[PDB]
């Protein structure tokens, strides 16, 4: 065993190296992680920024924001990995040969690799969230499946007014989302209206979604729907438990959320709510547009080796372990004999994952054992196919075949100087967007009177300078 310090968090939770997956990795690698993030920290961004101030860097630095990792590397806080990989990491070396896009994702603008991304299995599943509705409530109310945003409005109003859960109470929550910050609330609300709260691509050009006319229209409509009780009153204040809470209590009528986990509730709730059918639909059309911008990026965050690590060779071998057949299987599937067994040589999940007795989704079970824990690993779509229901599996194909998903932006890279300029604009604009969007949706103020002042407000923070940086990076 080697004590190896790490800064690692994901989904609000510091890595516990005694989770089943990491106990197995420790046994296979002789690397014993010790986390410098503590079990009480939940805000990964603030924990990371604080961690940079605390003297020596941990041996391994994992982080959800890859530009900050490349900046740390340009400053000399993380070391270049590409020669270590060449000499000592045959699995990563092979992976970079077989995957040009992923290799390009790992190279900073100065030509060094400062981090190994945590890659989605992007070329096998790139769809992410999809639109779902209570087909059993549609049938109960004799309603057609809505296809346009206007039809969705009519349906959600019916869900609010007509007691589809049959209890004589006006408790229905027609539309809800699942989010742990305001940006992610907006993400699952404004895409209905073909708007975006982030930067996106239009024909090779990068634009800022909150400055676009579609966003104004999205906020105006959401304001109306919120006043009429069509949108969850508590939309900005629930955490990630919203979906479990609203579905298991038979309150939620419709959502926009990840396809496999959201599809898991039909089987999960089949006994507590007879006939529960939360069904995938294609994105609703608005003025001829049937597209969704919900898509995976090629990766999310990454991890690197700091200049303070006394044995960087043994750490790149640790990084490489996760790209071996057994390491990548462990990271994705959990523990052989517990989460899965090998059937005809390939993992098949057990009832512990597929039919959890407390009603956890399969993914929530896997996260409990330390699987899918974002670091610098390569997700295997065979794991997602392993637990996805038949209707989730058909639904990836339904979204792909109908061509409704717009590809996400590549993760953009910067020099350290351009990153510093961009974030001082981008983070300030973010705060304005989130302040005004909540204010407008919650019904204070008036977007029509206020829009032009808001746009000017973004411009005065440097909107056009950030637009220039984003287009140079793309
Ligand atoms: C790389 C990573 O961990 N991504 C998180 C998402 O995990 C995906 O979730 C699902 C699914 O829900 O069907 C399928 C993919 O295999 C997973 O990589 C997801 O995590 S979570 O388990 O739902 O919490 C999102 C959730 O955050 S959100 O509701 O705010 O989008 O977080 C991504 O980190
Ligand atoms: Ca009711």
């Amino acid at each position: 065993p080697k004590e190896t310090t790490i800064f690692a968090m994901h989904l609000g939770k510091a890595l516990d190296p005694n989770l089943p997956v990491f106990v197995k990795a420790e046994k296979d690698t002789n690397i014993k992680l010790v986390n410098v993030a503590s079990q009480n920290q939940t805000d990964q961004i603030q924990a990371y920024n604080l961690m940079l101030t605390e003297g020596k860097l941990p041996d391994i630095v994992s982080y959800e924001l890859s530009a900050d990792l490349e900046n740390l590397g340009i400053e000399g806080g993380l070391i270049p990995l590409e020669d270590l990989i060449n000499q000592h990491a045959p699995n990563l070396k092979k992976f970079f040969e077989e995957n040009p896009r992923y290799k390009k994702d790992a190279v900073a603008v100065d030509g060094h690799i400062y981090m190994i991304p945590n890659y989605y299995d992007y070329f096998n599943i790139k769809v992410s969230q999809g639109y779902f509705i209570r087909q059993d409530w549609l049938e109960k109310l004799g309603l057609k499946e809505p296809r346009t945003v206007d039809e969705l409005y009519t349906t959600l109003k019916a869900f609010r007014e007509k007691d589809p859960n049959g209890n004589g109470k006006k408790d229905e929550v027609p539309f809800f989302v699942r989010a742990n910050n305001v940006r992610k609330v907006l993400t699952s609300l404004v895409d209905l209206f073909k708007a975006s709260p982030i930067w996106y691509e239009e024909n090779g050009m990068v634009k800022y979604g909150p400055a676009q006319k579609e966003f104004k229209h999205a906020i105006k409509e959401l304001s109306k729907w919120y006043k009429e009780g069509l949108i969850d009153e508590e939309i900005f204040t629930r955490g990630l438990e919203s979906r479990d809470y609203l579905l298991s209590n038979n309150l939620g009528g419709a959502t926009d959320d990840w396809i496999a986990s959201t599809s898991s509730y039909n089987r999960n709730l089949a006994d507590k709510i007879p006939g529960f059918n939360l069904k995938l639909v294609l994105p609703y059309e608005l003025n001829g547009n049937a597209k969704t911008r919900h898509a995976r990026t090629t990766y999310l965050g990454g991890w690197g080796i700091s200049k303070d690590a006394k044995d960087p060779v043994s750490l790149i071998k640790y990084f490489d372990y996760w790209y071996s057949v057994e390491g990548r299987r462990l990271w994705n599937f959990g523990i052989e004999g517990s989460e899965y067994t090998l059937v005809d040589g390939k993992p098949v999940f057990t009832d512990k994952v597929l039919k959890n007795p407390d009603g956890k989704t399969p993914l929530a079970v896997l996260r409990e054992v330390g699987a899918q824990y974002r670091l610098g690993a390569f997700q295997d779509a065979q794991y997602e196919l392993g637990w996805a229901s038949e209707s989730a599996k058909a639904g990836y194909k339904y979204y792909m075949d109908n061509d409704v998903v717009l590809d996400e932006l590549p993760i953009l890279k910067y020099t350290k100087e351009k990153s510093k300029e961009f974030v001082s604009i981008d983070t300030a604009m973010r705060a304005v967007v989130e302040e005004k969007a909540q204010q407008w949706i919650l019904g204070s103020g008036d977007i029509d009177k206020e829009w032009d002042a808001y746009i000017k407000r973004l411009e005065n923070l440097g909107l056009s300078k950030a637009e220039q940086i984003q287009n140079e990076a793309f």
